[PDB]
C-alpha cells in the first residue's frame, strides 16, 4: 500500500482504528487538526524520589515494581484537582462536578499503542497506582487494553524514559485529554561551577500538550512553573 498514510507498511494494526501506517497518519490528523496546542517543557528534581523509589524496593516485592510511573499518576491526580480545567466531557453532576481523575497512560505493543486507563475521581494509593501497573503490563502483553472497553479518560502519560523528552505533545481526542511525555531531563541548576559545591543537579523531564484555553500563554507558564515546584519538593502535595 500507499508510502505514508498507507495500510501495509506499518507497525500498527492498532489499537481503535489503524490498520497500519495509513490510519495511524489518518488517526494523529484528527488531533493535530481540530487540536490548537504548543508543548510546553519542564525538568524537576527526583533527587529524592529517585531515593524513595530505591528504598522502598523491598515492601514492593515486585508485587508491581515501583516505577516512576505511578508516582506521577499520583502526581497528576492531586494537580488536577487543584487545576480543573480542560474537564473531559465537560459536565459530572457530583459533588461537585469537574470530572473525576481518570488517567491513561501509553502502552506500546506489537499490534501498537493501547493507552489502559485507570479509574480515580481524586485519589489513588500507591498500591492503587502500582496494583495497575502490573496490570496495564499483563494486559499489554496480552493485547486486552483498549480505551474503548472502558474509555472515560480525563488525562494521559506518554513514559518514554527510555530516551528524553522536552516540550513534546500530540493530543488525541476531545473525550480522552494527554498529560504529559516523560523521557530524561536535568536542570541547568547545577549551577555553580566551582570547585566546593554541589553538582548535580538531575532531573526527569515534563512535557505537556494543552488545548488552547480562554486563559493563555501566562496561565500555561505558570502551570509548568508550578509543576517545577511540585516535583523539586513533592511534599508539597502533602499540603
Amino acid at each position: 500500500g500507499p508510502g505514508m498514510a498507507p495500510v501495509p507498511t506499518g507497525v500498527f494494526t492498532d489499537i481503535p482504528i489503524s490498520n497500519i501506517r495509513r490510519v495511524i497518519a489518518q488517526r494523529l490528523m484528527q488531533s493535530k487538526q481540530t487540536i490548537p496546542h504548543y508543548y510546553l517543557s519542564i525538568d524537576v528534581n527526583m533527587g529524592e524520589v529517585l531515593l524513595v523509589r530505591k528504598e522502598l524496593n523491598k515492601i514492593l516485592e515486585g508485587r508491581s515494581k515501583i516505577s516512576v510511573n505511578d508516582f506521577i499518576i499520583k502526581a497528576s491526580a492531586l494537580a488536577c484537582l487543584k487545576v480543573p480545567e480542560a474537564n473531559s466531557s465537560w459536565m459530572d453532576t457530583v459533588i461537585r462536578q469537574n470530572h473525576v481523575v481518570d488517567v491513561s497512560v501509553a502502552v506500546s505493543t506489537p499490534a501498537g499503542l493501547i493507552t489502559p486507563i485507570v479509574f480515580n475521581a481524586h485519589i489513588k494509593g500507591v498500591e492503587t497506582i502500582a496494583n495497575d501497573v502490573v496490570s496495564l503490563a499483563t494486559k499489554a502483553r496480552e493485547g486486552k487494553l483498549q480505551p474503548h472497553e472502558f474509555q472515560g479518560g480525563t488525562f494521559t502519560i506518554s513514559n518514554l524514559g527510555m530516551f528524553g523528552i522536552k516540550n513534546f505533545s500530540a493530543i488525541i481526542n476531545p473525550p480522552q485529554a494527554c498529560i504529559l511525555a516523560i523521557g530524561a531531563s536535568e536542570d541547568k541548576l547545577v549551577p555553580a561551577d566551582n570547585e566546593k559545591g554541589f553538582d548535580v543537579a538531575s532531573m526527569m523531564s515534563v512535557t505537556l500538550s494543552c488545548d488552547h484555553r480562554v486563559v493563555d500563554g501566562a496561565v500555561g507558564a505558570q502551570w509548568l512553573a508550578e509543576f517545577r515546584k511540585y516535583l523539586e519538593k513533592p511534599i508539597t502535595m502533602l499540603l
